[PDB]
Protein backbone atom coordinates (compact mmCIF):
# COMPACT_ATOMS: atom_id res chain seq x y z
CA UNK A 1 0.00 0.00 0.00
CA UNK A 2 1.38 3.56 -1.41
CA UNK A 3 1.28 6.44 1.31
CA UNK A 4 2.17 9.95 1.35
CA UNK A 5 3.38 11.94 4.06
CA UNK A 6 4.21 15.63 4.76
CA UNK A 7 4.38 18.80 6.70
CA UNK A 8 2.56 21.74 4.85
CA UNK A 9 2.35 25.40 5.68
CA UNK A 10 -0.23 27.91 4.66
CA UNK A 11 -1.82 26.91 1.55
CA UNK A 12 -0.11 23.77 0.77
CA UNK A 13 3.47 25.20 0.55
CA UNK A 14 6.20 22.70 1.50
CA UNK A 15 10.01 23.20 1.69
CA UNK A 16 13.27 22.21 3.76
CA UNK A 17 13.98 21.41 6.89
CA UNK A 18 16.37 24.51 7.06
CA UNK A 19 14.12 26.11 4.57
CA UNK A 20 11.55 25.77 7.32
CA UNK A 21 10.86 28.73 9.20
CA UNK A 22 9.23 26.36 12.13
CA UNK A 23 9.83 24.08 15.08
CA UNK A 24 8.22 21.28 15.30
CA UNK A 25 10.28 18.30 17.45
CA UNK A 26 6.42 16.84 17.55
CA UNK A 27 6.07 16.76 14.17
CA UNK A 28 9.12 15.03 13.91
CA UNK A 29 8.27 12.50 16.47
CA UNK A 30 5.37 11.66 14.02
CA UNK A 31 6.72 11.52 10.83
CA UNK A 32 9.59 9.02 12.59
CA UNK A 33 6.83 6.92 14.22
CA UNK A 34 4.83 6.83 10.79
CA UNK A 35 7.80 5.59 8.95
CA UNK A 36 10.12 3.57 11.05
CA UNK A 37 10.34 0.10 9.83
CA UNK A 38 9.15 1.18 6.50
CA UNK A 39 10.63 1.77 3.13
CA UNK A 40 10.57 5.12 1.76
CA UNK A 41 10.87 6.86 -1.11
CA UNK A 42 12.38 10.79 -1.76
CA UNK A 43 13.89 12.43 -4.30
CA UNK A 44 17.36 13.15 -4.99
CA UNK A 45 16.91 16.78 -3.16
CA UNK A 46 15.12 15.73 -0.44
CA UNK A 47 18.19 13.60 -0.27
CA UNK A 48 20.75 15.90 -0.34
CA UNK A 49 18.59 17.70 1.75
CA UNK A 50 18.68 15.27 4.53
CA UNK A 51 22.48 13.88 4.03
CA UNK A 52 22.38 10.77 5.84
CA UNK A 53 20.28 7.89 5.52
CA UNK A 54 17.24 7.42 7.84
CA UNK A 55 17.90 5.13 10.31
CA UNK A 56 15.04 2.16 10.64
CA UNK A 57 14.12 2.31 7.31
CA UNK A 58 14.97 1.23 4.05
CA UNK A 59 16.28 4.66 1.90
CA UNK A 60 15.31 4.22 -1.94
CA UNK A 61 15.80 7.58 -4.33
CA UNK A 62 13.77 8.23 -7.01
CA UNK A 63 16.17 9.91 -9.47
CA UNK A 64 16.94 10.47 -12.82
CA UNK A 65 20.49 10.58 -12.44
CA UNK A 66 23.20 7.80 -10.98
CA UNK A 67 23.14 8.11 -7.31
CA UNK A 68 26.77 8.87 -5.89
CA UNK A 69 26.73 6.94 -2.84
CA UNK A 70 26.26 2.94 -1.54
CA UNK A 71 24.29 3.69 1.80
CA UNK A 72 21.42 3.94 -0.07
CA UNK A 73 18.80 2.39 -2.95
CA UNK A 74 18.93 4.38 -6.23
CA UNK A 75 15.75 4.20 -8.59
CA UNK A 76 15.02 5.53 -11.81
CA UNK A 77 11.57 5.14 -12.53
CA UNK A 78 7.86 5.12 -10.70
CA UNK A 79 7.82 1.06 -11.19
CA UNK A 80 10.98 0.76 -10.26
CA UNK A 81 11.15 1.74 -6.53
CA UNK A 82 7.99 0.43 -5.89
CA UNK A 83 9.52 -2.86 -6.66
CA UNK A 84 12.36 -2.28 -5.16
CA UNK A 85 10.31 -2.23 -1.81
CA UNK A 86 8.97 -5.48 -3.12
CA UNK A 87 6.30 -6.90 -1.16
CA UNK A 88 5.47 -4.79 2.08
CA UNK A 89 2.32 -3.58 3.92
CA UNK A 90 2.92 0.10 3.05
CA UNK A 91 5.55 2.26 1.31
CA UNK A 92 6.24 6.03 2.28
CA UNK A 93 6.53 8.70 -0.15
CA UNK A 94 8.11 11.24 1.60
CA UNK A 95 8.97 13.69 -1.52
CA UNK A 96 9.68 16.14 -2.94
CA UNK A 97 6.82 18.15 -4.68
CA UNK A 98 6.93 15.76 -8.46
CA UNK A 99 7.63 13.11 -6.15
CA UNK A 100 4.45 13.48 -4.11
CA UNK A 101 2.39 14.21 -7.32
CA UNK A 102 3.95 11.48 -9.03
CA UNK A 103 2.50 8.95 -6.39
CA UNK A 104 -0.43 10.82 -5.00
CA UNK A 105 -1.94 8.76 -7.93
CA UNK A 106 -1.09 5.64 -6.34
CA UNK A 107 -1.40 6.59 -3.27
CA UNK A 108 -4.41 5.34 -0.68
CA UNK A 109 -3.31 7.19 2.25
CA UNK A 110 -2.11 10.39 3.64
CA UNK A 111 -0.75 11.80 6.45
CA UNK A 112 -0.57 15.59 6.53
CA UNK A 113 0.68 17.69 9.01
CA UNK A 114 -0.80 21.24 8.86
CA UNK A 115 1.16 24.03 9.99
CA UNK A 116 -0.56 27.25 11.22
CA UNK A 117 2.21 29.32 9.32
CA UNK A 118 2.54 31.84 6.61
CA UNK A 119 5.52 31.38 4.06
CA UNK A 120 6.86 31.89 0.52
CA UNK A 121 8.01 29.38 -1.09
CA UNK A 122 8.73 27.98 -4.44
CA UNK A 123 6.65 24.91 -3.97
CA UNK A 124 3.23 23.28 -2.79
CA UNK A 125 1.96 20.01 -2.41
CA UNK A 126 -0.11 18.34 -4.75
CA UNK A 127 -3.83 19.55 -4.93
CA UNK A 128 -5.40 16.71 -3.90
CA UNK A 129 -9.52 16.13 -4.22
CA UNK A 130 -11.07 16.00 -1.00
CA UNK A 131 -14.57 14.30 -1.97
CA UNK A 132 -12.08 11.88 -2.75
CA UNK A 133 -10.29 11.40 0.60
CA UNK A 134 -11.65 10.50 3.93
CA UNK A 135 -10.77 12.40 7.38
CA UNK A 136 -9.93 8.91 9.38
CA UNK A 137 -7.88 10.76 11.85
CA UNK A 138 -7.06 14.02 13.15
CA UNK A 139 -5.17 16.15 15.99
CA UNK A 140 -4.70 19.80 16.47
CA UNK A 141 -2.31 21.14 19.33
CA UNK A 142 -1.58 24.58 20.44
CA UNK A 143 1.94 25.69 19.79
CA UNK A 144 3.96 25.29 23.15
CA UNK A 145 7.24 25.51 24.35
CA UNK A 146 8.90 22.43 22.48
CA UNK A 147 6.60 23.81 19.43
CA UNK A 148 6.70 26.78 18.11
CA UNK A 149 3.61 26.80 15.94
CA UNK A 150 0.44 25.32 16.09
CA UNK A 151 -0.06 22.05 13.97
CA UNK A 152 -2.29 19.39 12.97
CA UNK A 153 -2.53 15.80 12.41
CA UNK A 154 -4.44 14.70 9.72
CA UNK A 155 -4.49 10.59 8.24
CA UNK A 156 -6.93 10.42 5.28
CA UNK A 157 -7.92 7.85 3.50
CA UNK A 158 -8.63 7.38 -0.56
CA UNK A 159 -12.51 6.56 -0.32
N1 LIG B 1 5.08 15.13 8.60
C1 LIG B 1 6.09 15.44 7.91
N2 LIG B 1 6.89 16.48 8.45
C2 LIG B 1 8.01 16.93 7.84
O1 LIG B 1 8.67 17.84 8.33
C3 LIG B 1 8.33 16.25 6.56
C4 LIG B 1 7.52 15.25 6.09
N3 LIG B 1 6.39 14.85 6.74
N4 LIG B 1 7.72 14.56 4.96
C5 LIG B 1 8.71 15.00 4.17
C6 LIG B 1 9.82 15.68 4.80
C7 LIG B 1 11.21 15.12 4.70
C8 LIG B 1 12.25 15.95 5.55
C9 LIG B 1 12.90 15.27 6.80
C10 LIG B 1 14.04 15.92 7.42
C11 LIG B 1 14.69 15.37 8.53
C12 LIG B 1 14.26 14.15 9.12
C13 LIG B 1 14.81 13.44 10.32
O2 LIG B 1 15.84 13.69 10.95
N5 LIG B 1 14.11 12.50 10.84
C14 LIG B 1 14.55 11.80 12.06
C15 LIG B 1 13.95 12.75 13.15
C16 LIG B 1 14.84 13.01 14.47
C17 LIG B 1 13.92 12.69 15.67
O3 LIG B 1 12.88 12.09 15.27
O4 LIG B 1 14.18 13.01 16.85
C18 LIG B 1 13.99 10.37 12.00
O5 LIG B 1 14.69 9.46 12.49
O6 LIG B 1 13.00 10.11 11.29
C19 LIG B 1 13.16 13.59 8.48
C20 LIG B 1 12.48 14.11 7.34
C21 LIG B 1 9.58 16.57 5.91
Amino acid sequence: MISLIAALAVDRVIGMENAMPWNLPADLAWFKRNTLDKPVIMGRHTWESIGRPLPGRKNIILSSQPGTDDRVTWVKSVDEAIAACGDVPEIMVIGGGRVYEQFLPKAQKLYLTHIDAEVEGDTHFPDYEPDDWESVFSEFHDADAQNSHSYCFEILERR
